[PDB]
């Protein structure tokens, strides 16, 4: 006859964002059961899209073009510096960030957040582009989940290999759903978002002590940034290849890529020769974006699933009846190439979303 | 001070023809490990195409433009039969292949295997279409797959989880690599496979009692077929996007492909109604193909690999020298829709190509 909890919650899917949403929650005291296919230890896995992050900060849109975006990226921001002094985020000091013109440089909202941030004369930017510099942050992307992972450990958060096809496989146990599945959240029956897309991207993982962060977008042929990374490594990028689903590696791309990030920054090589570079891994993967922006909401949702519900319902087309319940199911997915710099902030909003549906339908 | 092996092999891949590759090799006494990102229990990894076949047996070539296909497909529908009356293979009695036309059975080459081989009169045919029909054999794809690995465990041979990014890493322990990655082949260092591409699958697994197997090729808008396995399932396809890498489920393809097998076989339903099909699963896989044919072949390799012989090599551009090692690669990847029916046969060639370079280069 023990006092049980009643706020169990389960979050489904555990890249940054489901970990991030699990770990406020779990810091409010819910009860929280992480379902999931790919877990933190799962650094190398092409199924999700955490493992692959730079991750740093860089903002890409307007305030008027993204305005949840940005107040997610300037309380991520604010998270990250509180986790330099023990190592879990580095100071990139001296960005250099190129774009093709003014507009490029979304309005320069960022300013106050990112340190000793300023123009660029055009003689430290590539040729005709327009630059600005400043201090930003960056993180170890699967280290940084691994991290929250063990945070979510001792507040008795809980894991679960899963592979969930349909949405009561994930109301098991629980009445209210996080669902933070990326790419999957298309597949799944009883969300079957078809605006989820992926949006590919290639990188060199390189072995080089260059703590100079370039992000580069003045050359529409050529995506190209260079984010150094906790350890004494750098990832060199890019692409962004809007409904690529592709994971093999083009050896196309790793001559641009590194012949371009060569130029801007010749110290990532040991010899400032692309055969100097000190190649560690090819990585390919697929950020998980959404048409439309991401989708970071409550909806009520009755149970069991009906073919009028979703496409993919299992069992017969022909359904009703027994048993019958409502559950509460809150999004979080679409981040797209910024589920790192706005995590904390989305689940933030998530947390929030869930205590809001606790209140008005859980008691 | 004990007598050792010297037949050591490694296996790269956990597919069906790495599988048997390393069956066949360890019941010729070798000594096996077999190295993969995907093992036989990942039944629902869409990272490998194994777990997601019918399986059945279904020629696709001639004679002329496949003879080592057709080699192995009569090889292994010789070891299917061994399988059945433990139920590790079940009869697809009067299966049913419709093509658009007499070129599309394939010169009929394969009717002295498939028991009961005959033509079908156009009153048992879609309209237009030809047909003919025979007894051929299916498998339970990822059932087939644990069960070779227990076969494999009894002769000794070990399993490790590993996701190699450049051959001298699948060279540790063994001078001799057998290389059935599938799709992988493009992206390892040393291999770099260009040819290497998926054709994707999407299939619906139904509950259902049909033991009727139909495969319908005569609507090239429309590929279908409906694949019976054991266990009082049936698989519902189908579609061959080549070079689509795409893992979500399409909804359409989901009504194309349950409205023309209920045309080809109403059995598949409760009712004969798409509403009165039960619906288990909905899938997708990737066929791992290559343009040139599937790959089976030896390869001298001289270790370690150099930005010449690799552009995806790792380390510096700049490489030769210590140490340097000649070993031998033999490749088993790029079988496409067929790597079930022909994984024996394949296997069997495999086997030989070993045998062979054990005894021309490693004593
Ligand atoms: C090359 C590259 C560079 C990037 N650099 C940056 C950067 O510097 N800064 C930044 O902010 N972002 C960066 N990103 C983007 C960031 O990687 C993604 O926005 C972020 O990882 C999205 O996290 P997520 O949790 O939404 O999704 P994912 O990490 O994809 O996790 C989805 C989770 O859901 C699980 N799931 C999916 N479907 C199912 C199912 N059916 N059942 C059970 N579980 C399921 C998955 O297994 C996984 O646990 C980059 C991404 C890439 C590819
Ligand atoms: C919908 C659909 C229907 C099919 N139906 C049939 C059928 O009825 N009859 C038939 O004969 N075939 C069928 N097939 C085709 C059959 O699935 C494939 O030909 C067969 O599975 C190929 O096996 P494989 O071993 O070559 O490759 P895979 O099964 O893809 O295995 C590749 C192996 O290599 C590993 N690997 C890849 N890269 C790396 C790396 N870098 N490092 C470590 N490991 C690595 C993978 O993890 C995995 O273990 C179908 C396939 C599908 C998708
Ligand atoms: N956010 C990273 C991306 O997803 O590639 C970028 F900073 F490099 F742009
Ligand atoms: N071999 C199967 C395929 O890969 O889809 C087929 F028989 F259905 F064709």
């Amino acid at each position: 006859l023990m006092m049980h909890s009643q706020k169990r919650v389960v979050v489904l899917g555990s890249g940054v964002i489901g970990l991030s949403s699990a770990l406020i929650l779990a810091r409010k005291g819910y009860s929280v059961h992480i379902l999931a296919r790919d877990l933190p230890e799962d650094v190398s896995s092409q199924t999700f899209a955490s493992p692959w992050a730079g991750a740093n900060w860089t903002p890409f849109m307007t305030l008027t073009d993204g305005p949840r975006q940005a107040k997610w990226e300037e309380s991520t921001f604010k998270k990250w510096v509180e986790l330099v002094p023990t190592g879990h985020a580095m100071w990139l000091k001296g960005t250099r960030r190129f774009a093709q013109n003014e507009d490029g440089l979304l309005g320069h909202w960022y300013k106050d957040i990112t340190p000793n941030y300023r123009p660029l004369p055009s003689s430290e930017c590539p040729p005709g582009a327009i630059g600005v510099t400043y201090d930003t942050l960056s993180v170890h992307a699967p280290k940084y989940c691994q991290y929250l992972a063990r945070e979510l450990q001792k507040l008795g958060a809980t894991f679960e290999r899963r592979t969930v096809t349909s949405l009561e496989q994930a109301f098991d146990g629980a009445d209210l759903v996080v669902n933070a599945t990326g790419l999957g959240a298309k597949s799944i029956a009883g969300i079957d978002d078809q605006a989820a897309e992926p949006i590919r991207g290639q990188t060199v993982l390189v072995k080089s002590p260059c703590k100079r962060c370039t992000m580069d977008s003045s050359d529409p042929a050529s995506p190209a940034y260079i984010i150094p990374r906790p350890g004494g490594e750098v990832i060199c990028g890019g692409t962004y290849g809007v409904g690529d689903w592709d994971l093999s590696v083009n050896p196309e791309t790793v001559q641009r890529i590194l012949k371009h990030c060569l130029r801007l920054d010749p110290t990532i090589s040991s010899d400032g020769t692309i055969e100097g570079i000190e190649v560690l891994r090819h990585n390919v993967g697929l950020r998980p974006a959404r048409r439309g922006g991401p989708r970071v909401e409550a909806e009520r949702i009755v149970l069991p699933l009906d073919r009028t519900k979703s496409p993919l319902s299992l069992g017969r087309g022909s359904a009703r009846a027994a048993k019958e319940k409502e559950v509460t199911l809150v999004h979080a997915y679409g981040f797209s190439s910024a589920g790192y710099q706005q995590s904390w902030g989305a689940a933030e909003d998530v947390a929030q979303l869930v205590d809001e549906a606790f209140q008005r339908y859980h008691g």
